[PDB]
């Protein structure tokens, strides 16, 4: 009976990611990591703006690696832990639903070598112990997402759900995360804990190998930027959305239904979105078909927002943070008015 998790999640309209911010990896062991990829320092007003628009849930991606002391304690630098808490507190002040993750640990120590299971699980646990202790007294609207796209960067199946041995390591790492957090007690005894597949990938073999914990206060996170050739820029990509490719979404969603939804396991899409390709109308239609698909089973999503829109890079930006105005009100309306 996982119903408590379903009830909590039903309160989300739709979510938003503070992308390329606390997850950025420049600046070393410094709070300046936050601004190292060109975003401004986050403020209460940025977060208010997101909330006021209708994204009443926020994912706060955070990369810890360069702020950790040495093994085996892996102590999170006090400055960094305090800045992370300040940022979460912006959302708490506004009554938002919140996901805190670990993020580009995958550039650093989180490399899914099944022969290194103990060192990986131990680091993951040590980090989460400290985070769980710090946010112990936060209420049930704060959720923890243990890993982000855990994988072996550079490997052949990096983006296709890994190998069977790697999928088994992910199960062990998910378990370690849950264990470390539950052991701190307080509100962490039943806080929603969001585990993931390999690479947050949703292909059938990857779902099939996912161990479902007996803990009743968990959800499964996936990233479905689907279809890839619409949302990303690549050889074969297109900017037009007429519905002919809706079946890529449906087929993929049918496996999420088979292994998760129809087994009563809560699922959350913790990242999705479409890069802006001077195709407003197309993106508005894609959101209808993509989010319309998740709405059939009350599945919630969090849209990736890296504040890149006019400039070079992946143009997932929605809020112009420095002006506190939305880059594209029609795309944003389709998200916040999806229901
Ligand atoms: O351009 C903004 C940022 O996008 C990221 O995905 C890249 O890794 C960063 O190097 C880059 O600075
Ligand atoms: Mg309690």
């Amino acid at each position: 009976d996982r119903s408590r998790v379903f009830d909590i999640l039903s309160n989300i309209n739709i979510g938003w990611n503070l992308g390329n911010t606390l997850d950025a990896t420049g600046g070393g062991n410094s709070v300046n990591a936050e601004t190292s990829w060109g975003n401004p320092k986050t403020t209460q007003e940025i977060v208010d703006t997101v909330n006021d628009r209708g994204f009443n849930a926020i994912r706060i991606p955070v990369t810890f690696a360069n702020h950790l002391g040495p093994a085996p304690e892996y102590t999170i630098s006090a400055d960094w832990l305090a800045r992370v808490k300040e940022v979460v507190d912006y959302a708490v002040n506004d009554g938002m639903y919140i996901i805190l993750d670990t993020h580009h640990e995958t550039n650093y120590w989180l490399k899914t070598d099944p022969n290194n299971e103990a060192a990986l699980c131990e680091e993951l646990a040590a980090i989460w112990k400290q985070l769980a202790e710090a946010f112990k007294d936060y209420d049930e609207k704060l959720m923890f997402e243990g890993m982000n796209e855990p994988r072996m960067a550079g490997s052949a199946k990096e983006w296709s759900g890994g190998t069977p041995a790697e999928r088994k390591l992910i199960n062990a790492m998910n378990k370690a995360f849950i264990d470390a957090v539950r052991a701190t007690g307080g509100n962490n005894a039943d806080r929603v804990l969001i585990i993931c597949t390999y690479g947050h990938n949703s292909d059938e073999p990857t779902l099939k190998d996912l161990e479902i914990p007996s803990d009743p206060n968990i959800a499964v996170a996936l990233h479905t930027y689907t279809p890839y050739f619409f949302t990303y820029v690549a050889d074969g990509s297109y900017s037009v959305w007429n519905g002919s490719k809706k079946n890529d979404i449906t087929w993929q969603y049918n496996n999420i239904k088979k292994y998760l939804i129809d087994k009563g396991i809560p699922v959350v899409i913790t990242e999705t979105g479409a890069q802006f390709k001077e195709n407003t109308e197309d993106i508005v239609r894609w959101i209808g078909d993509y989010v319309g698909t998740l709405d059939q089973d009350g599945v919630k999503c969090f849209i990736w927002d890296n504040n890149i829109y006019h400039g070079n890079g992946e143009k997932f930006g929605l809020l112009n943070r420095s002006l506190l105005k939305w880059y594209n009100d029609d795309i944003v309306d389709a998200y916040v008015n999806h229901a």
